[PDB]
């Protein structure tokens, strides 16, 4: 084969070996056989040693197997450069703007105007296929395999340049930003103050599963090397866009023309109404010239174009101080920190109840109270402390310290690892996770119990645990919340077979300090019966398979918990099984 042959094929090879791994590992629809995979795989290295030019560490035989085809964050030069914008605050410099482009031609020049997006990366793409995918500065880091996990960056193009190189960025939607911050806090995790940097971080994963359960979209807006220059017959920025959909490219960002400066600042104050309104962070706008063909005379500063800027929406942090901070408690059982700050003004309404997050985020940003602090909106959306004003310390600062208390129970509080919660099994805060986790088929099957039916029984009073569910054998509760005796006798008669389920099924429905699916079966077999564990030694806990000496100890305080024993005892009464199944 010619080498320019052998290049294209081993391309295309590199490419369906990783769409595969991903069509494989990551989404879990192969189309193609496991042994037929490794045919390509073989052939990659085949080419790869008549032609050891185009050995590139990227390459998926680099780490091979049966294992996630992870991508090489190795350092890597773009073909071109990728350039950064210039930032204008005011109307006054976007006018001077236009005015240093008026070094030329007339007064009022046509421009492009988009939405400012989150997270920068390019994507190189050899007659059509895609090679790498990389990150930024001057050296980006590859990391093609992860921009593989968004179904919405193409693969294969058509009629387009032998050398392609668009550029664009991918971002987290505030939701999943949200979301993936919500996980994070529960898990006592430092949590991403914006969603430039969780996206960094969602696409810096070695495995490129864990990338793929976070949101992460891609826009495309810019090109490189196969701008008209080379191939494509772009004279305009508006065409650009457009283009770059049709190739199947996502450009989602919003886009619309705008003349003279005058004009660019209509859409820019549009633009600032729906700031919040689009599905994305978007902190200004960009203003690009549309002419394509005048870019090229004008050139770039040292780092920054001149026929393109930056707009940007005002910036809303303020300073003020921590005053007090009262601790709450989550649906889960986890006391959560929260700020009292003294009253400022962001964006017009008024803060002075901030969130702290976890004990992590206190201990990073090293927040303490007679502190003045930093807040801004993270993902413009939750305000919370940007960070502390170290300098204008008083030393007389009092550092953030849990109470031995839960204060929604008074049961004493304990540290289950990195963060703070209520074992109590009793405690109001936990009432309706404890209701659901029961009810879910994994634990006792009880179908009937909906969401929603679980908080009504809770509001109305009928319920306050898991025992009393077996106690509401009267119909007549049943029969006044959208249930009318068709839909209440049903739901009777769950409840009533759920007795049913062995210890098994029981452990892990009264949700005890680390015992999973398995490590209640585990257990269970080992005791026989709920009598037998609740005299279980630390010693008997320990032997069993997956338990460790801190899950042993725990569990060991949950089963002689007063409030534990009584749940149990009034579950016994209404005659749950307390045996093995
Ligand atoms: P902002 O001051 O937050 O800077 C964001 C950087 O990312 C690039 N960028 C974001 N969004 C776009 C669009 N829509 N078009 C072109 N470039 C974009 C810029 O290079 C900013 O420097
Ligand atoms: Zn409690």
């Amino acid at each position: 084969m010619t080498r320019e042959e052998a290049r294209r094929r081993i391309n295309e090879l590199r490419d369906l070996i990783r769409y595969h791994n991903y069509r494989y590992y990551v989404l879990a629809d192969p189309e193609i056989s496991d042994a037929e995979y490794d045919r390509l795989l073989r052939e990659l290295k085949e080419l790869e040693e008549r032609f050891p030019e185009f050995k590139s560490p990227d390459s998926p035989t680099e780490q091979v197997g049966a294992r996630p085809l992870e991508p090489t964050f190795r350092p890597v030069r773009h073909p071109t450069r990728m350039y950064s914008l210039d930032n204008a605050f005011t109307y006054e410099e976007v006018l001077a703007f236009e005015e240093r482009l008026e070094r030329e031609a007339e007064a009022p020049s046509l421009y492009t105007v988009e939405h400012k997006v989150d997270g920068l990366s390019v994507l190189y793409y050899e007659e059509g296929v895609w090679s790498t995918g990389s990150g930024d500065g001057e050296v980006g880091e590859e990391v093609t395999q992860n921009l593989l996990t968004i179904p919405t960056i193409p693969r294969r193009l058509k009629g387009v340049p032998d050398r392609l190189e668009v550029r664009g960025e991918v971002y987290m939607p505030i939701e999943a930003f949200l979301r993936l911050n919500e996980e994070l806090e529960e898990r006592g995790e430092k949590v991403f103050k914006n969603p430039r940097n969780a996206a960094a971080g969602s696409l810096r994963q070695k495995d490129p599963r864990v990338t793929a359960k976070r949101g992460l979209r891609a826009t495309f807006y810019a090109l490189g090397l196969g701008l008209g220059l080379e191939e494509s017959g772009l004279k305009s920025q508006y065409e650009l866009l457009l283009w770059l959909k049709e190739k199947g490219f996502p450009v989602e960002h919003c886009y619309e023309k705008a003349l003279g400066a005058e004009g660019v600042e209509e859409v820019y104050r549009r633009g600032l109404a729906q700031r919040h309104a689009l599905p994305f962070e978007a902190d200004g706008v960009v203003l690009k010239l549309d002419d394509l063909t005048l870019w090229g005379e004008l050139g770039y500063t040292a780092r920054a174009p001149r026929f393109a800027l930056a707009y940007k929406f005002p910036a809303e942090e303020k300073e003020t101080r921590l005053l007090d901070v009262v601790f709450q408690v989550g649906r889960t059982g986890r006391v959560t920190p929260v700020g009292v700050l003294e009253p400022v003004f962001i964006e017009g309404s008024e803060v002075s109840r901030v969130t702290l997050h976890n004990e992590s985020y206190i201990e990073e940003l090293d927040i303490r109270i007679g502190d003045w602090v930093l807040v801004h909106k993270a993902g413009g959306v939750i305000p919370e402390v940007l960070r502390v004003l170290k300098e204008r310390r008083t030393g007389k600062e009092r550092p953030i310290r849990w109470p031995e208390a839960c204060p929604e129970c008074g049961h004493r509080l304990v540290k289950e690892g990195k963060v703070h919660r209520c074992p109590n099994p009793l405690c109001p805060a936990k009432r309706f996770e404890a209701i659901r986790h029961y009810a879910s088929r994994k634990a006792m099957d009880i179908e009937g119990l909906g969401e929603k039916l679980i908080e009504r029984l809770l509001e109305k009073g009928l319920v306050r645990d898991v025992a009393d569910l077996y106690h509401l054998r009267k119909e007549d509760l049943l029969g006044l919340e959208r249930m009318g005796e068709k839909s209440a006798q049903n739901l009777l008669r769950q409840i009533e077979e759920s007795k049913h389920r062995g210890l098994e099924r029981l452990l892990y429905a009264l949700g005890l300090p680390g015992v999973g699916e398995v490590l209640a079966r585990n257990l269970a077999r080992r005791f026989g019966t709920m009598d037998r564990l609740l005299e279980a030694s630390l010693e008997e806990l320990i032997e069993v398979e997956e338990v460790g000496e801190l899950t042993a100890r725990a569990i060991l305080e949950t089963l002689k918990d007063p409030a534990f024993r009584d749940l149990v005892r009034r579950l016994k009464e209404a005659g749950v099984s307390m045996e093995s199944k």
